[PDB]
């Protein structure tokens, strides 16, 4: 077993920080997988279908910074198009190796499987290139120069790359690198970085009150601890908005509570939209941040800090790393903000969206692993108060439900002793249910929060409530692991009272087995960031 | 509620066949939705996702002719792109309608759900291009020609169609139409058809023996019963390949069994490829459905048909729709009709396939996987009015049980068959729930080898990347329902599966059967197309 390009690649996944490799095997791709298996360095992680590999690729990449998966050729790989889709829209580096027919049935045009019978074998390839940072077709003549450019490309954005390795390419002989693959921190010009520098000092130097709005392009560029340490040395109010969420400590001084433009909390919005001065740091205001676009923060009013370029008011700057505009900016911060921010201000009964949030405020802990779908599940969520060392998992931009499920199968992966709460909609689970199966084949312990109201009702306040079309299939969550186990390591409950839920909970906080609590709520039970944004449209 | 687009489409959607629109609902669709529910010509059927939803939607148009399937923006059309390129791949006319921002909020660029974050509003429109025979992104200003345009195409090639419907221009007004949206009919330039039917009869008429191959092309383009009639009045060898099997009653005589190459049995090896003159009729000669390509017939031996064009020896003559080459080849077959077709205990693979054998009846339709379940489904000998459903072309593992619910949709008087392996309803296993939640009572049988036991045959017989999660198949019914009404059986033994099979023959219930099957067992076709491969 000579050293050749697959092992090429499977060297550099790991200097990218990946230890595991998630997807589907077909015979395409079977030969890699050898390499795969025989690794001392990557372990391989089937998945239940090509989708559910993609969103659990995500969630591992959200915790360990990186994450890959394998498909097979045309079936494979587009199935996987809507978790690369959604790793490139929230910026989540997520490398797709598809294993392909080799050069020379490609270059006959064979009529081959998982084509399109039409002899062309970049079809897949050219459909990947909207969701993909960079890509490229490996040849023996190209493969690893063209890994570590795809790869560097990634690191870079943080977004996903896309790598095509035919079964001839992968067996060609190559050589162990002998260093590691690292990306080169770029440096703005000096006289560039220069010139935000001053433009932004005039601005805080003048600004009574200055607010610190951070959100998930920090988590993206490994920066949290920048952001925790920068309202550390120079207190001052902070928040995050729903996707950058556990970016902060929430019970730190001088934070009041996450972000959400008008649906926000009295004390947020005086907090961040009350401040003379809001520095923006990696932030999108999207639809759902935004409770509809009526965030109220004017360009005067704002610094914006992003990846490759930063703003003060009208004027931008471009060229400089977000890194050294945020170096900057806590320089800037610590000579003029001096600030000592006002501090911060048992449920019984049928669960009710106000009291299952309650209970499970007093549950999590440092260490969790926190994901929400899309739904109530995740505009529940904001309301969370997060303690330190909490890796908060929401989709809101892209928003696909049953990503949640399957990308806590990725993350408890990445992170097997860190207690995994999965907070799920009955309907976002039917998507990619399949994956539980993953979970109890790998012993996996995460506690499953199935919020059952029976349909769809985020839809349902957004229209149509007694319309079929938000009705589904009803199912029987807690016989649910012992169909897709022969021998499950698991508990469920069914719960439907704030008291049974408090003592559940409390019992499954070690996490010994996989834990899945079907939690009865109401049908038209939403929680208020929900009516603020279902009343965020239609005019 | 004024006639609207989305009332045009839904219209021009039932002019082409569809009875029932398949999907996942999302706010960018909500709207149009309500027209769907209101109308009393089309029946929204909810799936369990996007993916499963393009997989029935091909079921059922392999069923009726046409399908479509109804997404979100971003995040369901594109769960849903395995679906549409598997249908464009084996031709099936799946319509993609894409429920989708106000154009107002796309010409702003706005920063919405379901977007890159960048603005942009045509980068999955785009994507889709490859798959699809037709698309648009309708407007005020297009939208009722280009519904028209991109439905007529896909009843001319038989192939997905794509539909961008922004939520403000389904709202618009429209005026119903009085005639029906119909493709006429396509006729060659009369010269071209003589040239084509001149060399036709040359070559035919110097045949001593002459055998006849089709395939799924003439179950898309509806020429099943020309097919059928044709050999029922001109009696001579005939086959089909695995992609278009259920072509014929293969009881008939001159049927000898499946053309699959060298792969193939003795008798029909030398019914197909010893006649002097073989009719291709919609064929196209796929790895797997050639054994790796060890098909032996050449071209002066051939006359092939396809949808546009033919071809007789070395000479091809295009612009001729494949309904008048083969009404002109049947023609002249009766101008030359001459020769007439001459005459436990242990589950295994082997006395699996005979006893499911005894158990098809004609009305039956017939779904089969990747896998043991597709190549062993091949051998058997299907009786009259037989839907058999295989995707062999692109072979995506997961469609059949997907497709068996589209297609009990599209039936629901016919007894459905589902052959999955354990490994590929694993894929969309969700859909059993839609099937439960629909009251349907398709047979599903799960072959059970515990593991991807095709993969072992290709390589790593022993590498743990063949296997998978062992699921508790008889359970899954209850959990995937508060009340399944359904009927499962685990058998190990060839005289328990036939016992069974009598209890369902009428299928009152919908039952799983659960079929213990050896890991390393493998029906004769799979492992003649891993012995041309392994090389
Ligand atoms: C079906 C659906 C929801 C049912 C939840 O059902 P469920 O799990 O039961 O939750 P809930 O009942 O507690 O509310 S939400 C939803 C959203 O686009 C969420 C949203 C709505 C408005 C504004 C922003 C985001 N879709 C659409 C949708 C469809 N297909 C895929 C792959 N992805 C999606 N997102
Ligand atoms: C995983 C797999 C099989 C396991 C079956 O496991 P199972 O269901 O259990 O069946 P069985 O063999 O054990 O009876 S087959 C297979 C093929 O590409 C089939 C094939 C290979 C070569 C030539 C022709 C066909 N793949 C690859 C594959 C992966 N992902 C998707 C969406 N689709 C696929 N197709
Ligand atoms: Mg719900
Ligand atoms: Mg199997």
């Amino acid at each position: 077993t000579p050293y050749c390009v697959a092992d090429y690649l499977l060297d550099r996944l790991t200097d990218c920080g990946a230890d595991h490799l998630f997807g589907v095997p077909g015979d395409y791709n079977l030969q890699f997988l050898d390499h795969v298996i025989d690794s001392p360095d990557i372990c391989w992680v089937g998945c239940a279908n090509e989708l559910n590999a993609s969103y659990a690729a995500d969630g591992y990449a959200r915790c360990k910074g990186f994450a890959a998966l394998l498909t097979t050729f045309g079936v494979g790989e587009l199935s996987a198009m809507n978790g690369i889709a959604g790793s490139y829209a929230e910026h989540v580096p997520v490398l797709h190796i598809v294993g392909a027919p080799g050069t020379a049935s490609q270059q006959r045009g064979e009529l081959l499987h998982h084509t399109l019978g039409d002899g062309e074998f970049r079809h897949f390839y050219h459909m990947s290139e909207p969701i993909t940072v960079a890509q490229a077709i490996l040849t023996e003549q190209n493969a690893c120069y063209e890994i570590d450019r795809v790869l560097t490309t990634m690191l870079r954005e943080r977004r996903p790359g896309y790598l095509m390795l035919p079964a001839d390419v992968a067996k060609k002989a190559a050589t162990p690198p002998v260093n590691a693959l690292t990306l080169r921190h770029a440096h703005a010009d000096s006289a560039c970085l220069k010139a935000f520098r001053d433009a932004a000092e005039n601005r805080l130097a003048m600004s009574k009150r200055t607010a610190l709005l951070a959100d998930f392009l920090v988590l993206r560029h490994g920066l949290k601890h920048a952001l925790q340490k920068w309202v550390k040395d120079v207190p001052m109010a902070h928040a995050t908005m729903l996707m950058g969420k556990g970016i902060f400590d929430e019970r730190h001084v001088g934070f009041y509570g996450t972000y959400s433009g008008s649906a926000s909390a009295g004390a947020v919005k005086e907090a961040i939209e009350g401040a003379d001065t809001v520095l923006c740091i990696g932030t999108r205001f999207t639809d759902t941040l935004t409770a509809g676009f009526t965030h109220q923060l004017t360009p005067s009013q704002t610094i914006e800090v992003q990846p490759h370029a930063s703003r003060v008011g009208d004027v931008w700057f471009t060229g400089i790393p977000m890194l050294q505009a945020i170096e900057t900016l806590v320089e800037l911060c610590k000579q003029h903000v001096h600030d000592t921010p006002v501090p911060s201000s048992q449920p019984d009964g049928s669960l009710t969206q106000d009291n299952f949030w309650k209970t499970l405020q007093t549950f999590i802990r440092p260490g969790d692993i926190i994901l929400a779908d899309q739904g109530t599940s995740a505009f529940g969520a904001i309301d969370l108060r997060l303690p330190a060392d909490v890796n908060f998992i929401v989709q809101p931009l892209w928003g696909s439900i049953g990503y949640t499920l399957a990308a806590a199968f990725g993350a408890q992966t990445a992170c097997p002793n860190r207690r995994v709460i999965v907070l799920t909609g009955d309907g976002a689970a039917q998507l990619t249910i399949q994956e539980l199966g993953s979970m109890l084949r790998d012993k996996q312990h995460p506690i499953i929060l199935v919020l059952n109201n029976e349909g769809y009702t985020v839809e349902r306040a957004i229209h149509g409530p007694e319309q079929r079309y938000n009705d589904i299939a009803l199912w029987n969550w807690t016989q649910i692991p012992q169909a897709l186990s022969l021998d499950p390591q698991a508990q469920c409950w069914r719960v439907s009272e704030a008291e049974q839920l408090a003592d559940v909970l409390e019992k499954v906080a070690h996490h010994e087995r996989l834990s899945l609590i079907e939690v009865m709520l109401p049908k038209a039970d939403i929680p208020p960031l929900l009516g603020a944004i279902t009343k965020a449209l239609e005019a």
